[PDB]
Parts: structure tokens; C-alpha cells; sequence
């Protein structure tokens, strides 16, 4: 009776979806006020977020170049927020910088908005398959002269700030912005103080 | 002022922890009847779980031996229960088998209970650090004569069923049971249908 089983599984997957949506809303309700309070504290701590970014594992460190790191020292805060009620997986990632040698003063807050939507795509023999698609508008950054950290061609390996130009709309792209978005929103941001504290208690190699 | 900030962060971490526990409880509350209904369905689909296990990736395949596969061909269900009301991260993982040549009939359900616990240890500086530890009691499997898949000693590269002998309290066993527990409970079990459907896709184009 496999036909019935898999039809029932499909029905059940829909219920799982509705439950996940309820959980996301509950999560946003409980954690956002705490993240807001945390944000006010973290802004007072020198180099908090650059230490966190470089201690969070390979998913981030694979992108961070020495030139990136210098700018990130002026990163005052990172905030992550699920802003779209009608699409609760959508995330806004905001980086707030102090004045620095890379960014013009009228562009010290870098905002990345990632739309995360259920889509479908024909597979093998033309069967529809549910996929979660991650897309975003490209974010133009007002770099000071000679200080742009945007690659112009994809011969160059992507650095951290290439994330802002990632759209998720290119078959081309080698930059896995979807995985980075998930890591930032679900791992790095919620566990920031732990990452910082672990980094501040790291020992030498010798 | 670093001192006041970090004191405040530590207090806030406690609130984050409480929120996290509440979310996990809510998540279990919504997902449990759905996973239970799914379990009854999957029970009817022969070789569902061996296909899922073989499609899971290196996290599983690194343990799977030819003899493991034979026994896993008789695997009827994998069920994950968060049984501890106080600690929603605790998991009871049950592997149910059809009658086979490896297991005595009185031991066709292999139950693994893994308990987590926020522990504490001093670093070389002298300061206590918070460490999340995964522990479990060894499970006595009633093998049929000369069919034990437990390794003789902690020397030969471990197979999948050595997991039931993993405790997490041995100073050096090479079996990373903590990672396997997490993968089973958070990845393989929730995404099982997708793993199965995808595997069936791929071996239908060949």
C-alpha cells in the first residue's frame, strides 16, 4: 500500500510545515527582546564582533581575509531579525560600523535582506520537487577610494563582504550565500557571547 | 566598562537559556504527535530506513560495514523520543528490527538513551568553563551466537552498532557518539522522508 503511505506522508509534511511556522513565531517573540537588550550591551565592548566572526568556525573564517579583518575591527554591532510576518523565514542582517577608512560616513550601516521562500523545480522525468530558495537584492556599498572589498570577477575567491553582492539568483555563483545566511542567523548571532568568551579563553598553539 | 557589561551578559545568557528550553519544549509538543503518526506510516514501508541511512552521507557511512548493512536491511523503524520533561535535549533513540540472523527475538528493539548535561571544568588559567556533555549508559545487545557486531577492543575502527556501547565518559574512545546522536536526532530523523525521496530519485535516473 505504498501509494497510500506516501500520500499520507505528503499530507503530514504539510502539518510539519505549519508547526515549524508556529515555532518560528514563538521563537521571534521570546528571543527578540533579549537580543535587543544584548545589542545595547555589545555596543560597549571593543572588538566583540570581529572576535566572534573569527572564532565561529570555518563557515565564516573561509571568507575573512586580513583586509576584511581590519574593517571588522570597527564593526560595532551585528543584528539579525526576522522582519516579514507573511514570510517568517525572511531575515534582515544589519552590520553597524564606527567611522573608518573603508566606508563613507553616509553608509556605516550595512543591511542585507534575504528572502527565504518555498519553491518548486522540475527534476529527472519532469516531477516537481519542493525546494527552499534563498534570494536577496544586491547591496551597493559606498566604499572610500581604493578601499572596495567587492570582487569584480569570480576568478577571485569571495571574501566576507562579497556576501552583500550575493543575490542567490545566479546559476553561476560559487558563493554559497544561503549557507552563510543560515549560519549567521541561527548559529553565530544566537551564540555570539559564547563564541567571544571561548575566543577570550583560547590558549596558544605551542 | 568591561566588568559590568560582562556581568550583564552572563545574567542575560541565563534568560536566553530559559527561553531556549521553553522553545524546545514547545517544539517537542507540536512535533511529537506528527512524528508518532509518521512512525506508524514508515513502519509499513520496507527498507525505508536502510535507504535513508545509506543516503545520509559520510557521518553515517564512516561506520557502516558490509555486515552492518545486512542487519540494517531488517531495520523497520528509527524513532527519536525526547522523554525527559526537565531536559528536552535528552533523546531516546529506538531502532526496531524484523527477525534476523544477528539479533535474538527478545532483543529486536535497540534502545539508546543519551542524556545531556551542562557541566563545568577549570582551564589552565584556573577559571571554570561551561561544557555541554553527552552521556549514555552502555546497551547490552543480546546477539545470536557468534554474531556480535561490538568490537573486541577500543582499537579496530568502530562500526555503526558500537554506538550502543558508547558512553561518552571514556577518556579516549575514538567513537564520536555525541556528533552521531546530534546527527540522528536533528538531521537524519527529521529529514528522513526527504532523504528517502531524494535517494529514490537519484537511483531512478541511473
Amino acid at each position: 500500500e505504498a501509494a497510500q503511505a506516501f500520500e499520507n506522508l505528503a499530507n503530514l509534511e504539510q502539518e510539519f510545515g505549519k508547526a515549524e511556522i508556529e515555532i518560528l513565531k514563538k521563537q521571534n517573540e521570546l528571543f527578540q527582546p533579549l537580543f535587543e537588550q544584548r545589542r545595547d550591551i555589545l555596543k560597549t565592548i571593543n572588538n566583540f564582533w570581529v572576535v566572534v566572526l573569527e572564532a565561529a568556525g570555518d563557515e565564516i573564517s573561509q571568507y575573512i581575509t586580513p583586509e576584511d579583518s581590519v574593517l571588522l575591527e570597527k564593526l560595532e554591532n551585528i543584528y539579525v531579525e526576522r522582519f516579514n510576518e507573511k514570510e517568517p523565514r525572511d531575515v534582515r542582517i544589519s552590520l553597524t560600523f564606527q567611522p573608518n577608512e573603508y566606508l563613507q560616513d553616509d553608509n556605516l550601516t550595512l543591511v542585507k535582506e534575504v528572502r527565504i521562500k518555498e519553491e518548486k523545480a522540475k527534476d529527472d522525468e519532469g516531477l516537481e520537487k519542493k525546494i527552499t530558495k534563498y534570494t536577496s537584492q544586491p547591496v551597493d556599498i559606498h566604499w572610500k577610494p581604493g578601499k572596495s572589498l567587492f570582487r569584480k570577477n569570480k576568478k577571485l575567491p569571495p571574501n566576507f563582504f562579497d556576501y552583500f553582492q550575493w543575490t542567490g539568483e545566479e546559476e553561476d555563483d560559487d558563493f554559497d550565500g544561503a549557507t552563510l545566511t543560515i549560519f549567521l542567523a541561527e548559529d553565530l548571532f544566537p551564540n555570539a557571547v559564547k563564541y567571544f568568551t571561548e575566543a577570550m579563553t583560547e590558549e596558544a598553539s605551542d
